[PDB]
RNA sequence: UAACUUUACGUUGUAGCUCCCUUUCUCGAAAGAGAACCGUUGCUACAAUAAGGCCGUCUGAAAAGAUGUGCCGCAACGCUCUGCCCCUUAAAGGCUUUAAGGGGCAUCGUUUA
């Protein structure tokens, strides 16, 4: 119900998303939401071996 | 990057031989020689190699036998199914239940046999 842009912030651990509501003309007036997700990376932290890699050797 | 077929080790447990050696026997004026339990060095063999769970075929009413280039098990992603949790709404007795609907996660699903 609200007219706003998401922006994303991308990368190996981490997405930072916010909501800014813009105008009916597209220009930015109201900073709404904004939060950060973060989560483990998909390797092997030291190694950079794949996590599936023990498994098949296994 | 996800997917293979095998080899060869290593680890542990058990068997034979073996290197040491702690105590306890027996001998012997010492030194030791042989022994018993255990420890454990080395060589060889077998079993297991995630912890755990299954199938196919043949003879049998079944029990079970026989049998095999037998299968899965540490991941990623997802919500079709199942489970837990969260929410919205409707109905009936802020409490409880039910239904529908929407999600998060998985002990659920797919890759996967």
């Amino acid at each position: 119900s609200i007219n706003y842009i998401l922006g994303l912030d991308i990368g190996i651990a981490s997405v930072g998303w916010a909501m800014v509501e813009i105008d009916e003309e597209e220009n930015p007036i109201r900073l709404i939401d904004l939060g950060v997700r973060v989560f483990e990376r998909a390797e092997v932290p030291k190694t950079g071996d794949s996590l599936a890699m023990a498994r098949r050797l296994a």
